[PDB]
């Protein structure tokens, strides 16, 4: 099973200038809980944005060019990325935009955080047909002293 996890601001913005400009600790905690002990697939730009291996997870990086760090696994195509995960119950795809586009048709589940923030960005989450997806979990949170925007965690499953 392939799942995508992402945090989206208004208008499906996911990034700007290879960064995420907001800071929502509660959402990073949700990201860690849902990815720990699973393989994570990311594109090269997202690898450079994170800047280090994510502990407790098999880190698989898509790039057309040879890898430059043996702490992670480098692959050259979608099919190779999936194969490098082995026989696990759930593969997590952690972006970015180009990678989400390629894995969306293959995904059975989306873990989405909707953030009530207006962000200029240059990267968007793919348009997804709403009729294909059933919302199985949602949880709304108001802003607090640690999280400066309201946010909604949602899990969707392909019908
Ligand atoms: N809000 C969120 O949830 C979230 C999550 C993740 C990322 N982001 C943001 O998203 C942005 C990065 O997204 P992005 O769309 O620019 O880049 P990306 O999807 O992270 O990476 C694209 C790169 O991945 C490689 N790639 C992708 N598909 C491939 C394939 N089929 N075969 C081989 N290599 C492949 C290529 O690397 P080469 O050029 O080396 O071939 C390509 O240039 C940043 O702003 C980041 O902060 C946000
Ligand atoms: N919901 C969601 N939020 C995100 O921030 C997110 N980020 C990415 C890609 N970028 C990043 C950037 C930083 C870390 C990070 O530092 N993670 C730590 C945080 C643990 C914690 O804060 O409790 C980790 O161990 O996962 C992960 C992914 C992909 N999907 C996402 N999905
Ligand atoms: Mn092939
Ligand atoms: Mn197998
Ligand atoms: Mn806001």
């Amino acid at each position: 099973m392939i799942s995508l996890i992402a945090a989206l601001a208004v208008d499906r913005v996911i990034g700007m200038e290879n960064a995420m400009p907001w800071n929502l600790p509660a959402d990073l905690a949700w990201f860690k809980r849902n990815t720990l002990n699973k393989p994570v697939i990311m594109g090269r730009h997202t690898w450079e944005s994170i800047g280090r291996p994510l502990p407790g997870r098999k880190n698989i990086i898509l790039s057309s060019q040879p890898g430059t760090d043996d702490r992670v696994t480098w692959v050259k195509s979608v099919d190779e990325a999936i194969a490098a995960c082995g026989d696990v119950p759930e593969i997590m795809v952690i972006g970015g935009g180009r990678v989400y586009e390629q894995f969306l048709p293959k995904a059975q589940k989306l873990y989405l955080t909707h953030i009530d923030a207006e962000v200029e960005g240059d990267t968007h989450f793919p348009d997804y047909e709403p009729d294909d997806w059933e919302s199985v979990f949602s949880e709304f949170h108001d802003a607090d002293a640690q999280n400066s925007h309201s946010y909604c965690f949602e899990i969707l499953e392909r019908r």
